[PDB]
């Protein structure tokens, strides 16, 4: 298994420089850095190449996270919006290729965060989503890119809220480079039992995001880490485990995560480094 962290752990916005995090993640003994697709898509070619070279130099695997905004809703019944979203994701994949990034995960199949103030049509959004994802899966092939379909809690999305819906959705898409991404934060809200959801997903599981129920670093909460560790052994998961802790309130990241109090005790960059190092040791012990 390979362990990583989302750069956003340390930041207040999605669109920042990533180069610093490649060295840092290697220093901390991690295998993977996950960066925001948003911070790649208009990055100059010079900087996409520099990022690729830094990852090679440090032997770090780079992955990309995305939440498509309303304007790029690939699940929209509005054809103009749908096509705008597809074009935007193709552009994201063009940039991914130059940075040497092969995996894109998150809400790449609809928009995030969902706005429930207006009405929606789950059935119609779903079939548009599947056709959009098949087309993006086909475009991805030329770059050996894999799409990771994130299962989200009801408050952030309406399409895929549990492992059952996500597995059914991905089976129907029926593409080898389209897999399910599970997330302890989201599973904690929607599943009867977190370990059983992982077991159910089995061969469909392309990536696991991990954090506590309130998105603190593993070890600070009551997530059943040993059971999760056992479930991953049960499906012989040899894939990527990416820590996705959010403990900072006030920024664009704070607002989109909806964190309205500090959970870091005003932790400095250095303090967040040490806690993540301890968290990683804890998770690896918990996973054997």
């Amino acid at each position: 298994m390979k362990y990583g962290v989302y750069f956003a752990y340390w930041e207040d916005s999605w669109d920042v420089d990533f180069e610093k995090y490649v060295r840092k993640v290697k220093k901390l003994g991690l295998d993977i850095l996950e960066v925001a697709a948003l911070g790649l898509v208009n990055l100059p070619e010079q900087k996409l190449e520099r990022l690729k070279q830094l990852a090679e130099q440090h032997d770090i695997i780079l992955t990309a996270g995305i939440g498509l905004p309303k304007e790029y809703d690939v699940s929209s019944t509005d054809k103009t919006v749908r096509r705008n979203g597809i074009t935007f994701v193709k552009k994201v994949m063009d940039a991914m290729h130059q940075a040497g990034i092969h995996r894109i995960g998150g809400t790449v199949y609809s928009y995030w965060p969902v706005d429930y103030s207006g009405p929606f049509d789950k059935p119609a959004a779903r079939k548009h989503s599947i056709e959009s994802v098949r087309e993006l899966a086909e475009y991805a092939r030329q770059y050996n890119i894999t799409l990771l379909i994130e299962t989200l809690n009801r408050f952030e999305q309406f399409l895929l809220n549990d492992a059952e819906e996500a597995v059914a959705y991905v089976k129907e898409v029926n593409k080898p480079n389209v897999k399910v991404m599970l997330d302890t934060f989201h599973m904690n809200i929607e599943e009867d039992h977190i370990a059983d959801a992982i077991r159910y997903t089995g061969d469909h599981l392309g990536q696991l995001h991990i954090g506590e129920a309130n998105r603190k670093v593993p070890g600070k909460g009551s997530m059943p880490w040993t059971e999760i560790g056992q479930a991953l052994k049960d499906i012989r998961y040899d894939g990527y485990v990416v820590m996705e802790p959010f403990v900072k309130t006030g920024g664009q990241v704070g607002r989109d995560i909806k964190l309205w109090r500090d959970l870091s005790g005003n932790a400095t960059e250095e303090q967040l480094d040490r806690e993540l190092a301890e968290s990683l040791e804890f998770v690896k012990a918990a996973f054997g």
